């Protein structure tokens, strides 16, 4: 049957994406299926309908585009019940990282997410230090290294470790790597795919003991009003796609993803050093880690949030769902 409405997609990763080929792809087709052709989705990476990422949350906000994805803390001071889940050495994996983010969304975003329809509040996998020249073997090797984070708590936190952070949307990583601005970057893993950083940052550190370095918030966000706008039969199928499931399974395809390049750098079929400091290196970045969570909780309560609580919900939720997945297998 036609098209009854046209949802566009619009998104700051190339289609080669982990996220775009298993998630966006598969999501299209079982929306454009399950609704016998009343609903087409057409998807839109790499900002082709234009604009930069920190307009994307935005876009899909005032209906310039019908969902959007994006990094929450691409918009500095707009997410900051989200910014707990910046801490250092918060998260696990994508998988479990994300089930917890989408819970804590919901139950204490409700205010922050107003107009945006959640398919996914979720994380990324594990965030890890990528450099072009520097192998990160000790706290002092990071010292003045120009070094790119994707929100201000996270770019704190490298100011913490003694990098001189540089605040922008992973997209101008590959161009300021190129000439100089930066040293380097921390993503997670499978972003290096995405972002085709493999051959340019070649020095990797990753980190010892139960907690990732950090991770940040992210959104699969339709614009409310276009939800609204749907038919009593058609709100179910974008239903059935959408909520903690979702959350879960893009952590998942991230995870899945970090380990193929993980393995692939180790084997050397990709160029490239893996390095993971032991538990007591680990232990002098999880110290400084501790300063910024005690700050932001400080900071949070001076400003009338009730930081403490939410920082000890999004830890419990975190817990929750690591356990629940160690359990299953
Ligand atoms: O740090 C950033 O600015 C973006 C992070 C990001 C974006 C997309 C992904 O799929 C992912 O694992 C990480
Ligand atoms: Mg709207």
């Amino acid at each position: 049957q036609e098209a009854e409405y046209t949802l566009r997609l619009h998104h700051f990763f190339p289609a080669s994406a982990p996220v775009h080929q298993e998630y966006f792809l598969p999501w299209k087709e079982a929306i454009e299926k399950e609704s016998d052709g009343r609903l087409a989705v057409e998807l839109y990476p790499s900002m082709q309908l234009g604009g930069t990422p920190p307009s994307l949350y935005d876009q899909a906000k005032d209906g310039q585009v019908d969902i959007i994805w994006t990094v929450l803390g691409y918009n500095s001071g707009r997410f900051p019940r989200a910014e707990v889940f910046d801490l250092p050495f918060l998260p696990t994996s994508g998988a479990a990282t994300s089930q917890a983010a989408h819970e804590y969304a919901m139950t204490h975003m409700q205010d922050e997410l107003e107009g945006v329809y959640p398919i996914a509040v979720h994380t990324h996998s594990p965030g890890a230090l990528h450099t072009k020249e520097t192998r990160i073997e000790a706290l002092e090797d990071i010292e003045g290294l120009k070094m790119r984070g994707p929100s201000r708590l996270v770019n704190r936190y490298l100011a913490k470790l003694g990098a001189e952070p540089i605040g922008m949307p992973v997209a101008q990583a590959l161009e300021a790597l190129s000439r100089g601005v930066l040293d380097g970057t921390v993503i997670p893993f499978e972003a290096i795919t995405a972002m085709g950083l493999a051959d340019i940052t070649t020095e990797h550190t990753i980190f010892s003991g139960d907690r990732a370095l950090y991770t940040t918030m992210m959104i699969v966000a339709m614009d409310q009003d276009k939800y609204d706008a749907l038919p009593e039969d058609l709100q179910p199928i974008i239903d059935a796609h959408a909520g903690g499931r979702e959350a879960y399974r893009i952590g998942q395809i991230m995870d899945q993803a970090d380990h193929r390049q993980i393995l692939a750098i180790q084997s050397g079929e990709q160029p490239g050093t893996i390095t993971r400091l032991g538990s007591e290196e680990t232990a002098r970045w999880q110290a400084v880690g501790q300063e910024v969570v005690d700050e932001w909780i400080a900071e949070a309560e001076e400003k009338g949030l009730d930081g403490q609580m939410l920082y000890d919900d999004a830890t419990r939720l975190v817990e929750r769902y690591t356990r629940a997945a160690a359990l299953e297998h």
